[PDB]
């Protein structure tokens, strides 16, 4: 039910932000850890990202300089439980505003 979906679609999330930091082209330096199943993406800055799962919920957590955004998975995507706003729209925000660059994903 729903524990082997949470972790085909955060398994499928985790990649997807490893895969699109690793082919990190632009002038920023961006970096991506994973430690104890948690991702943390660093900026220049020394402000950090953190996306953690959270699995009696079923949800995905990101932790930003600017808040905290807590994602039910909704058919495709991952939706924040307090706006509506999709995961990757989120997280491409904060990106963008703590790199100081265009952080675009899609
Ligand atoms: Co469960
Ligand atoms: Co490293």
């Amino acid at each position: 039910m729903n524990d082997s979906e949470f972790h085909r679609l955060a398994d499928q999330l985790w990649l997807t932000i490893e895969e699109r930091l690793d082919d990190w082209d632009g002038d920023s330096d961006i970096d991506c850890e994973i430690n104890g199943g948690v991702l943390t993406i660093t900026f220049e800055n020394g402000s950090k990202i953190i996306i953690n799962r959270q699995e009696p919920l079923h949800q995905v957590w990101l932790a930003t300089k600017q808040g905290g955004y807590h994602f039910d998975l909704k058919g495709d995507e991952w939706i924040c439980d307090r706006s509506g706003e999709t995961f990757w729209d989120l997280l491409e925000q904060a990106a963008t505003q703590q790199a100081g660059e265009t952080v675009s994903f899609r």
